C-alpha cells in the first residue's frame, strides 16, 4: 500500500488522518502532538468542532520543534453550514487558518450541503427545532470555494455528506473551475457505500470514510446500537490476523481505495490505530466486511431531515 493517494489537484494525500470531532479541548493537544510523533501527517479538523485553536497548538509546535516540515502535512478543515455566503466563507477560512496556525489548508471542504441561516448558533432553529435553511445556492457557495483556491488559501477543495446528485450537480455546473478533489462521508462495515463510493471514484473524486469505527463516543449512542468493535465476526477476522479489531476496521476502508480518519485522544490507541500498513486484508476479508452492511447510519441530523438539500432522503 502506498501510503498517499493521488488527488485530481495533483496533491498527494495521506491515506490514514487523525479525527477530532468530539476531542475534548483539554485534550487534542497532545493527542495531535502524539499522532504526529508516531506518523500521522493527516488531520481531520472543522470549525464546528470548537477545538481547532488547540489542534493548531499541536501543529504549530511539532512545526516550530521540526518534527515535520509543513509541506509534509496535510490539514484538512471544513466550512460550515451557517457559512455558505458567497461574503461569508472566504472570512470562515481565515478563521479557521488563524485558529490552526496556517497560512494555507491543504483540502477544505463544504461540511455539508445544506446551507443554515448565517448566524451565531451553528444549528439555527425555529419553534418546532427544524433548522433554518439558507437560500444560497451550493453551486454559489461552490464558486466561493473555488475563489480560495485562486487567493492561496487553500490547495484543494472538496464536498462531504453530499450524495450522487448532489456530486453530479457540482460535476455538471456551468462554468466549473476545480472539480471537488474528495467527498467525505460516512462509512464503515454496517455503512458500506457501495453505490456511492463507485460513483465518486469514477469521476476521479477521493472518497474519505468518517466514523470508520462506527463513533462509538457520538453523543446520542444508545447501549442497544449495533458496535462494530464489539461485532464477533470483526473480531474473529482481527485475531486471525493477529490485530486489534480498529485496526481491521481502519485497513478496510485503505483497502477500498479510500482515506480513513479515525478519532482517538487516547495515545495508545493514535499509535495503535496507526500500525496498519503491515498486513492485508484478502478479497473473502473483504467482501465479508462488506456483506455487513445494514445502511446503518450515525450520522444523520433530524433537525435537518427537512432541508431541501438534506442528502440521505436519496438512496445514495
Ligand atoms: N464530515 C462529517 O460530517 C463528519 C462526521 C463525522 C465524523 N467526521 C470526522 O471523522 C472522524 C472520525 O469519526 P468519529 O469521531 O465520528 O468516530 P470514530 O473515529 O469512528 O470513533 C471514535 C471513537 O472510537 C474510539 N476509539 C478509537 N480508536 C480505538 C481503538 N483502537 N479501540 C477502541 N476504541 C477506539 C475513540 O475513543 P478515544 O478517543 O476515547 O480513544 C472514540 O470514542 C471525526 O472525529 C471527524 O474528524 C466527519
Ligand atoms: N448529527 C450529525 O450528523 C452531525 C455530525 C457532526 N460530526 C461531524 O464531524 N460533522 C458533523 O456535522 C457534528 C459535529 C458537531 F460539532 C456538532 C454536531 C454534529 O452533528
Ligand atoms: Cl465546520
Amino acid at each position: 500500500m502506498a501510503s498517499r493517494i493521488l488527488l485530481n489537484n495533483g496533491a498527494k494525500m495521506p491515506i490514514l488522518g487523525l479525527g477530532t470531532w468530539k476531542s475534548p479541548p483539554g485534550q487534542v493537544t497532545e493527542a495531535v502532538k502524539v499522532a504526529i510523533d508516531v506518523g500521522y501527517r493527516h488531520i481531520d479538523c472543522a470549525h464546528v468542532y470548537q477545538n481547532e485553536n488547540e489542534v493548531g497548538v499541536a501543529i504549530q509546535e511539532k512545526l516550530r520543534e521540526q518534527v515535520v516540515k509543513r509541506e509534509e502535512l496535510f490539514i484538512v478543515s471544513k466550512l460550515w453550514c451557517t457559512y455558505h455566503e458567497k461574503g461569508l466563507v472566504k472570512g470562515a477560512c481565515q478563521k479557521t487558518l488563524s485558529d490552526l496556525k496556517l497560512d494555507y489548508l491543504d483540502l477544505y471542504l463544504i461540511h455539508w450541503p445544506t446551507g443554515f441561516k448565517p448566524g451565531k448558533e451553528f444549528f439555527p432553529l425555529d419553534e418546532s427545532g427544524n433548522v433554518v435553511p439558507s437560500d444560497t445556492n451550493i453551486l454559489d457557495t461552490w464558486a466561493a470555494m473555488e475563489e480560495l483556491v485562486d487567493e492561496g488559501l487553500v490547495k484543494a477543495i472538496g464536498i462531504s455528506n453530499f450524495n450522487h446528485l448532489q456530486v453530479e450537480m457540482i460535476l455538471n455546473k456551468p462554468g466549473l473551475k476545480y472539480k471537488p478533489a474528495v467527498n467525505q462521508i460516512e462509512c464503515h462495515p454496517y455503512l458500506t457505500q457501495e453505490k456511492l463510493i463507485q460513483y465518486c471514484q469514477s469521476k476521479g473524486i477521493v472518497v474519505t470514510a468518517y466514523s470508520p469505527l462506527g463513533s462509538p463516543d457520538r453523543p446520542w449512542a444508545k447501549p442497544e446500537d449495533p458496535s462494530l468493535l464489539e461485532d464477533p465476526r470483526i473480531k474473529a477476522i482481527a485475531a486471525k490476523h493477529n490485530k486489534t479489531t480498529a485496526q481491521v476496521l481502519i485497513r478496510f476502508p485503505m483497502q477500498r481505495n479510500l482515506v480513513v480518519i479515525p478519532k482517538s485522544v487516547t495515545p495508545e490507541r493514535i499509535a495503535e490505530n496507526f500500525k496498519v500498513f503491515d498486513f492485508e486484508l484478502s478479497s473473502q476479508d473483504m467482501t465479508t466486511l462488506l456483506s455487513y452492511n445494514r445502511n446503518w447510519r450515525v450520522c444523520a441530523p433530524l433537525s435537518c431531515t427537512s432541508h431541501k438539500d438534506y442528502p440521505f432522503h436519496e438512496e445514495f
